[PDB]
């Protein structure tokens, strides 16, 4: 597999969107999903390397209005992962 962090730039703008989407789509439409900031946001995928893509997931450990942890997210690709996310693994 692979792994790589970001620079409080892209995963940040995503934390607000994705979260409110998968967070609400997951059944957590309580409120928005972005307030404080995104610093320890990381990305990790379980794909091949130069022949195909198997699973693309990510870890967004940060803090928003009620996300004191990491908004995770996975996405099937060639094996059969899936679309989802998680709000835990707090600090």
């Amino acid at each position: 597999g692979e792994w790589e962090i970001i620079d409080i730039g892209p995963f940040t703008q995503n934390l607000g969107k994705f979260a409110v989407d998968e967070e609400n789509k997951i059944g957590q439409y309580g409120r928005l999903t972005f307030n404080k900031v995104i610093r320890p946001c990381m990305k990790k995928t379980i794909y091949e390397n130069e022949r195909e893509i198997k699973g693309y997931e990510y870890q967004l450990y940060v803090y928003a209005s009620d996300k004191l942890f990491r908004a995770d997210i996975s996405e099937d690709y060639k094996t059969r992962g899936r679309k989802l996310l998680r709000f835990n693994g707090p600090v």
